[PDB]
This record gives structure tokens, sequence and C-alpha cells, in this order.
């Protein structure tokens, strides 16, 4: 009887006890983020989950090691393509050739949000879809119920646009996500703080706290730091620096090493003091600086432009391309390209497809940029575009009918070390890496250097690589060993075009076999070159990287990815660490700061 | 052409500047806030409505001076019915009469929570129907987006409450309350600081907030208060003190003036020391006692027990009672009295519905504090409650059929006197008061005393008043007068009970007029004389108040009173006015700390 | 007994001193302002915040402080500030700009 009834009243007790437990512990909540990528060539959203947890008198915080990525959405039109249509409709056709009155462009803010509207609705919408779809009921609860914080950030493709245009959209564009569609239930909300264009230090920043935090080099546990006997917190292990080419601009990020001896010309960046990350982290004093024209698109419109307009390689109408294949050609046009099926290459006609039109927008004398400055207009005309000239001749490579392929590496890597690593000026559009002490690629490595290990990223970067180690002519382990590299391009790069049945082929020269040709591959010796360029400029530095990595993706603790690499986590990061200023803006003000 | 345009230029100018102006500014929005009073007589919940605001980087603060109640719900179950029905089925009828084994009860905490879901249920309901009734569909949304803070106290009712069964009870209140209807919307959340029993001191120290928050007394702006040439910031007007008589226990507040005097037994407490007020608020040392036995009904059952044990008065089975009118007769009993149509006085034969329950209740030998506790034995003993006799004998008036009203009021002065405000013993269950230095009423005023004026509230103190201004036998500007009151209350109360045909009256002694007899007023010359007594005590005291009022409500800005005094108000300000704190608990956790 | 807080801030003098040289002698600097002489009694004290070159902005923004705190145009009180219905706290008299040429 005794013995029954003590085993009954500990299941009251225990009754009891559970409940003490529940009021008493941390609560977990799933919590949905959204990063929206206003890039150059796109605007697309990136879906995100996180773990957030409540404690009694503590309030709520995310576990930034919970952050994963659950999709990148549709590559939705860029913010330029929305300014350029409305400048189109409200200054006028051609407005690039001609003055345009700013002022009288006030009248026509509504019509800027009428348009702005448009391409919000078909984001939310992505952003939505991939909600619904991923998660279940239960977390579709919680994930409604915490409201979703948005960060919607543009980049180098509306970075260099003119007058007040761009600051006003970013105005109108936080409007519109603030006020979602009520009917889906989810809560998305911004602020000038989390929805902002970012400058490219700032994205080469970003990026850098991206791939840290998911290799495991940045953290303020014991796990991946340690505090000294004099209070100073150092990470466990050395935190990797960062190269990303993106569509537009390329990011060249670096933590400094102990003792560092920079010129007073030099601006590095100190995390905690430059709010970066705060004081709980590891202190490290970075270099970061993106230049604009080194992106993939850019790079590729400004490269034709200047070695097409040099008489080594025009002659008779046609350009001898040194970072094309023997056997391709194309029509002498910085136009997208289509590999089609007949093996012919087809050049895009549309201004707005141009790879050019962003430099040619830029350099005009009807900017206030050039007008006022005879350094951006020196610049422009350092790129053979004169910018008194109308639109569709700043963008014409003159006297030129017929683009060849060379296939000759060498020529090809001497071509974009003159062009785009170390030009006699600044590529146009950078007073902000000029700002920060660099005018090019040449004097980064020059004026500051470091034994940081680093990671190159980015489609091309990677595609020049994969490629070499596909055909065995780079061997699987590669470390970035220069002439290695020089040696691999050479060959692949020293292939001729054959048309066949099943479509064009790329036929490597002593039957070491073959590849299929296309839109994303004829042009990949030219990223090959940047590469060699910029492993040969790393190698003459004062210090050499540790090592030197190519990461299409850092794997997580389950073998499998949790997020991509670029500045999308770092920008997360960024906001989220900062506690308490999180809790106020995301939990306190919330999505209800938006309440009728 | 140019003047008109202009003007068009300047409303697209106004548009960006409205949309800059909504994403700078502080945001308002309506919350709900729901106090539920776990009184001695019900439980009823008490809905009020807030405006909080969120700033950019500043968070979400309740504006303290918008809170108002919006309705006080129905007078449901006591939480001691609760516990002694659950008592009744699983310790067996008659466990106030036997020894009861605490131990057992473990074994029947889900049949508590059983017992108390029934009870949760019906708040909810009751407060989920006045949100629906008093809301419009837009202040809805915003009340259902913030979430619903519940703040269930207990008080006297409980208070006395044997063994652990109260603490249990109220781990179980708020796991109910933690989990709500999802089908109304209303997100209603509690946590252990919210959802508790309160003391009698703090009972009295909310009660002291409520009122100088409402009259406009408390304050931390330029209005309410003054900084001086040291720092300290002081109320612009004195704060005044509270005196409460609800159904269980009489509450006794004042603020201490400058240069007080305290005996080292006395504790006073300092509002921001203990937590009470933030530091920003003016600074006061506050008086805060508690009296068992001096509500309403619990000293109605005490003081019929006491009096007809007195050979003075019981006479023949007839017990002469002073505070009862001439011509009034009822049956020698506790029992809650019903004035009936015919002019008879039936008396409820109910053991919960008897006023002397919960003190014979306590007054028990198988209660650990009586049967190891001499002190509260003889306490007991004093009001002539023998422990060690069943409740059927410890609630019985022995040897007394019947109760005649005398009408006497100075009889019942010395009565209320001796009884109820100087006893020999201090009143069962007061170790809170004793340990803050006063043993009874009578030593309150005489240990410490103030300058700061004093507030008279309850149901019955104000009838009291307001009863002898209506037959103009006090004037309607009274302000205290001891000999005023004794000389209206002693002809008031020599009234006749005459039974006429439109039912029984009370009947004036010199033609000044009549009203109707009830179950209400039959006894309220118990209540004038503990006025009495009060005041007399008051007088004695070495500092006298500056003004002494009786209110029933405190007007508001609009002329209409915004919330009722009690403890309810101050309960509310007493969190959120601690801002930090509020915005974790309320916004940062908030009901979302609950999600499965 | 209180401390006395020094903060040394160069200008336009060295501020086109070219390779590291100028920020080296910055914390040689800090380090002697650190190191005072014990005799006089005075605790003289700097840290990198306080004592560094300040930047052309910087050194404009300083002196358009100075100009509006002295002249009582820039304050946080009721006299000097006033805050609207929407919780926004505006200046009551314009902030004035500066020119100075050193
Ligand atoms: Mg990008
Ligand atoms: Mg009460």
């Amino acid at each position: 009887v005794d013995a029954d009834t003590e085993k009954r009243i500990n299941v009251g007790k225990t009754h009891l006890q559970t409940l003490r437990n529940l009021e008493t512990r941390c609560h977990d909540s799933l919590q949905a983020l959204v990063v929206i990528d206003a890039g150059s060539s796109s605007t697309r959203t990136n879906v995100f989950l996180a773990k957030t947890r409540s404690c009694p008198n503590k309030g709520r915080s995310i576990d930034p090691d919970s952050i994963q990525l659950i999709r990148e959405g549709k590559r939705f039109t860029g913010l330029r393509v929305v300014l350029e249509e409305w400048l189109d409709t409200y200054a006028g056709k051609d407005w690039e050739s001609r003055p345009v009155d700013a002022r009288l462009l006030f009248q026509y803010v509504p019509q800027m949000h009428e348009g702005a509207k448009k391409l919000m609705q078909l984001l939310e919408e992505d952003t939505v879809a991939i909600l619904d779809s991923q998660l279940n009921e239960e977390q579709k609860v919680q994930v409604k119920a915490l409201g979703i914080p948005v960060m919607l950030c543009s980049t180098a493709g509306v970075r260099d646009f003119h007058e007040w245009y761009r600051d006003a959209l970013f105005v109108l564009l936080r409007h519109l996500i603030n006020n979602p569609s009520p009917a889906h239930g989810y809560k998305f909300f911004t602020n000038p703080f989390w929805t902002r264009p970012i400058t490219g230090a700032e994205e080469g920043l970003f990026a850098f706290i991206t791939l840290n935090h998911l290799s495991r080099r940045l953290g303020e546990d014991p796990a991946r730091s340690m505090i000294d006997e004099y209070g100073v917190k150092h990470s466990r292990n050395d935190l990797a620096g960062v190269v990303e080419v993106g569509g537009a601009s390329a990011q060249i990020v670096f933590p400094l090493q102990e003792g560092t001896v920079l010129p007073s010309s030099v601006r590095a960046v100190n995390l905690q003091r430059e709010r970066l990350l705060p004081e709980r982290y590891p202190s490290a004093d970075v270099v970061s600086v993106s230049f604009m024209q080194l992106g993939m698109a850019s790079s590729a419109g400004l490269f034709l432009k200047e070695l097409c307009s040099n008489d080594e390689f025009l002659q008779g109408g046609i350009c001898s391309n040194p970072c094309l294949f023997k056997g391709f050609q194309q029509s002498c046009s910085a136009g997208e390209v289509e590999v089609r099926p007949d093996g012919s290459a087809s050049v895009n006609e549309d201004v707005r497809k141009n790879r050019l039109k962003p430099l040619a927008t830029y350099c005009s004398v009807h900017n206030p940029e050039i007008s006022f400055k005879v350094t951006n207009e020196m610049q422009c005309r350092e790129n053979s575009i004169d910018p008194t000239k109308p639109l569709a001749e700043r963008m014409k490579i003159e006297n030129c009918s017929i683009i060849e392929g060379t296939g000759n590496f060498d020529k090809c890597v001497s071509q974009v070390e003159s062009i785009l690593v170390a030009p006699k000026l600044p590529l146009p559009a950078n007073i902000e890496a000029a700002s920060s002490g660099f005018e090019s690629v040449d004097q980064v490595f020059r004026f500051a250097s470091s034994t940081a290990p680093m990671f190159i990223t980015g489609r091309g970067m990677l595609a020049s690589i994969d490629t070499l180690k596909d055909h065995r002519l780079l061997r699987s382990d590669f470390s970035g060993d220069v002439e290695e590299l020089a040696e691999a391009a050479r060959e692949f790069c020293s292939s001729e075009v054959i048309i066949r049945t099943d479509g064009p082929v790329i036929q490597l020269p002593n039957a070491r076999g073959e590849q299929k040709l296309n839109s994303l591959n004829f042009d990949l010796c030219k990223t090959m070159a940047l590469t060699v360029s910029l492993l040969r400029h790393m190698a003459a530095g004062e210090n050499q990287p540790s090592f030197i990595k190519w990461e299409k993706s850092i794997a997580g603790p389950d073998g499998k990815p949790l997020a991509d690499l670029g500045w999308q986590v770092g920008v997360i990061l960024h906001h989220v660490l900062f506690t308490e200023e999180w809790g106020r803006t995301a939990y306190e003000a919330g999505y209800s700061h938006n309440l009728e």
C-alpha cells in the first residue's frame, strides 16, 4: 500500500516539477529572415531560417549557428532597369545623351512608387512560395507569430547611379516591404538600417563575416576563441580572407596580422570600432576594397571596348581577341552573347543587354560626376569612352565588324593586366577604393598584405579551376601554384572550336579530350588570366597567404552546406549579433511598429 | 508653366518627406492588459487598455497615463472554494475537524488542475466577451498582435491557506493562462512575476500607487515633480495615503514626511530600494500594513462570535447587538444575512457562506500553524474559537438563539474598539503585520504617523458617510470631524426598523426621514463605529494628516474616472514602469515564449 | 583626485604626412602622456580614442558642435529643444553652420 501510493505521490510531485521547469527554462522558436539581393544583373530573394531563444528576464535572441538558407529565389529585374525605365518615361528616351533637369523629376515620385511596386509584388510572391513549400504547419505558426525581418541591400548595379534617384527609390522600397499582403499572414517588415545601399567595402566585410562564420573560424565561445592572461579574446584559428568576383564588382578582403606596417593613406577597418561585430567577438583589422568594372559582366564589356580600340588587336575590321578560342567568331560588340546550336554566336542588339551600358551611362558629360570632375572624364576617355558622344557611339567599338579568337593565353594575361588589374588611371566609378588608398588591384598587395589564408569565390573563378581539374590539366589538390595554373590554362586556351552534329565543341590540343561550347564558357580564358594576374600580385606581397583555396561552398556540421558564400549571412550576423539592439528593433518594435 | 510645375515638384518632394517621417517617428498602438483579482469573496477579471509607443532604436513602452479600465468582470468562485472543494473530495469531508496527511495530497495534483480549469475557462470567456464588445475591428487587430499580459494576484482569501496547496495551485493557474483557446485570437500570457499571491503590504502599496497615479500626485515629468539643486527629484504635490477596507482585510498605507522618527521595530518601505517604483520617480518611505479579520465579511463574523460570547451581551439566548437597529432580529449565527420582503432576516445555514468559515478553518489544532505555535492557538482562543473542537462548534455561537439590535452607537464603538481595533492579542493570521511592528490598528498611529493627506476607500466605508450625508445628518463638505461623525451616526443608528407594505424601513428618530432596509445596510453602524475608532486613533498620532477624504472614484482628464481605486492599476504600474524589464518580458519573450 | 583626461589631436599639419611615421609617433605621444611626472600630483592620462589624428570632416564637425553649444542653439533640455506629438526631439533654434579658415 505505502510503496504503491509513494509512487502515485511522486507522479503528482513530477507534474508540478515539469510545470515549474517550463516556467523557468528557455524556450526555442523558429524565425524566418529574408535577405533581398538587389544586385547588378537581378533582384532575388534569399529565405533563411534561424532558431530564436527566449529566457525569463533575458529577452529573445537568435542562435547565430542555426542560420540556414532555405532557398535563393528567382532572378527578377535589377533596380538599375527599374530606374532607367522610369527615366525613359519621365525624362524621355535617350536621357543618356541629353542634359536632364533632375529637379523636374520630383513630380514623378508616385510613378517611381508604381514601378517599384511591380517588382516588390513579384519578390513577395516568390518569398511566400518558398516559405509555404518548405515549412510545415507548426513551423508556419512560429514563423508567422515572430515577424519576418527583411534586409534588401543594393550593390554595384546602382552604386554609381546619378542624382538623387536611387535614395528616393529606397524610401519607396521600404514602404512597400512594410505593407505586405494581409492574405498570406507572413509579417514582413524593414527599417532604414536593414534596407539600404551597402558600400563595396561593407559588401566585402559581410562576405568575410559569412566565410569565417560558416567555416567555424569566427566565434565568441571557448571552441572558436581564447581569452589570454590580459583579458584579450583571440580567435582560435586564423580568420581567412576573401576574393569575391561578382557580375559588376570584385571584392578583396583580408585580416591584418600582428605588427602590420600600414602607410597613413591605407584605411583598414577595425570590426569592433566600426561596429561590424560586437565587443565579445575577437578583434581584427581588415583591409576591404571593392573594384567597380571587375565583375564578370562589367569587365567583359570594358575588356572588349579597350582591346578592340587597340591597333595591336584591331586591323581591317577584325579585332583579334587572345582571350577567345581559335575558330570562335562573333559580331564586334559588347552585347550579350548566345552560343547557338549551329556553332554561331548571336550578339544581342538590345541596349539594356549590352555589357557596356552601365559604364557608358556613367561616362556621360550630362552626369555631374563627369561634367564637374576632369578626373572622372579622364578615366572614361582612358577606356575609349568619349563622354561628349551619344550613348550609341560610347558603346560602339569603332571600325570593328568581327571579333576572332586567337587562343593565346599569355597575350590574354598581358591585356587583362594592362586593362583591368594595373590600368594607368583607376577604372571609372572607383572613388571608394581610391579613398581607402587603392587606385587598382595591383596596389592592393603593394600597400597591404597578410599571411591570412585566402578564399577565392565567384561563379567564373571556380569554373576556371574546375574546368582545368576536369580535363586533368590541374591536380585535384591545386593550392594556388601560378606556373602550374598558367601552364594548364595555356594548354586549355589553345583549344580549337570544332562545330559537330551534337553542337559546337572545345577541342583540347593533344587528344586531351573535349567539352561542349556554350554561353557560359566561351570567354572563361579571360577569368583564368584574371586569376593568374591576381595570384602573381598576391605572390609579390611582403606577406603571402598561408594557403589559397577555391571554394564553391562550405560544409555544415551534418556534411551539407548551411548557406552560400557571399554577403547575405554576414549582413544578418552584423545585425543579429548586437543582442540588445536586435531585441529592440526585431521584437520590441517589430512588425507591430507598422500597425495602422 | 514654372509656377505650376514648381508646385507639382513640391507634391513629389512632400510624398518622400511624408515617408521619411513615417520611418523616423514613433508609432502608437493599443494594447490590452488583464488583471485577475483573486479576492476572498470572488475571482473577477479586470480588462484595461493602454497606449504603447515604439520608437526607432528605443523599443516599445506603455504610456502610464493612458491606462484605463474598460470593465471589471463577473464575480466567479474564489480560490479558497476551489481548494476546499478539492480537499473535500481528496482529503475527505470534514478535513477541517480531523488530522490530514498533506503528503498524500500530491497524488491529486491533476485533479486540482481539472478544478482550476473550470474557473479559468469562465474567466477567459468573460475577458474575451469584454474585449469583443468594447473594441472595434482596427483596435482588435492591434490588441491581438501585441499580446495580452495577465496578472492574476491573490489577496486575503488564500493568504492564510494551510500547507503547500495554494502555491501548487498557482503553478497550475499560470499553465492554464499560458494555454488560451486558439479560436478567439487573443494571445493571453503570464509568468511567475505577474501571476502570484501578493502580501497585504504589497496589496496596500499597489492601492497607494493607484491613488497617487490617478489623482496626478505621482509622476516623473516636470508637471508632477521637481529636481532640486542637489539632483534629488521631489513630487510637486504631497503623496496621499490610503485606508482600504475590503471583504477580508483592511490596508493602512501612508508616506513618511521629512525628519520622521521611527523605532527600529517599525519597518517602512522605500519605493525605489524595494523596487516598487523605478529610480526616475520621486523617492518615498511608506508605512504599509494589512490586517486580516478587518474586512467587511471577516470582521462581521468575528464581531458576532466575540460580542455574543460576552455575558454583557448574551443573556437568556438573546445576544443584544448595539451595532444593529432597534426592531431588527436575526438567528444567532455568522451565516450570510438576507433581508426578506416581509421584513424578516434569513440567515444562510451553508457552512461555505458563514462569515466565520475562514477564521474557524484557520483556527484548527490540525493546522501546523496552530498545533506547533501556542501563540496562534492563544489568538484563536481569545476570539472564543477553541481549535480542539470540530468546525461546527468552532463556528457556533453557544447558548445563543437570537440576535436583537439595540441601536446604541457608543456601545457599538466601544465593542468595535475592544474586539477589532485594539484587541488584547493580535487578531489571527497577522504574522505579516506583527513582523512589520504592528500587532493591531491602534499601534499603527502610536508607532508611526504622517502629515500626508489620507483617502478612505471601500464599499462600506463610503456607504457609511454617504448615508449620513443623504439624511442631512452630516454636511456635504465633511472633512473628518470625529464628534460630527459620532453625533450623526448616534442619531442615525438609534433608528427603528418599521415593517411597511412596500417592505422594511429604517425610520430616523425625529421625523428626519427614512430609507429601505436591505442586506447591504442592516449592519452599516458597525462600519461607522470602525470609522469613528480609526479617526480617533489618527487624531491621537504625533502627526495628523493634512486632510481626510472619502472617495468612491478619482476623475480623469475628461471629468470621467479612468480606472477604479484599489491594487489593480498599481500592480500594472509596478511592472510597466520598469521600461527595460517590461520590454524584455512583454515584447521580446511575449506570448511567443509559449509557442509549441 | 579626479584625474585629468588629455585629448591630443592633430589636424592639417601632419594630415598629408607620408609612410607610417605619424601613426608610430601617436603611439609614443600616448605613452608619454600616460607617464606624467609624479612630483606635481596632476594625474594626466589618455587612450587611443582621445589622442589621435582627426580628419578634416571631424575637425569641421567638432567646430560645428562648439559653435552651437556656446551660442545655446544645441541642447537636449526643454530650453533648447522641443519634443513633438510623434516623440521626435527638434532643436528650438536653428543649428548654425561654420566656415573656419585656419
Ligand atoms: Mg553580388
Ligand atoms: Mg480586494
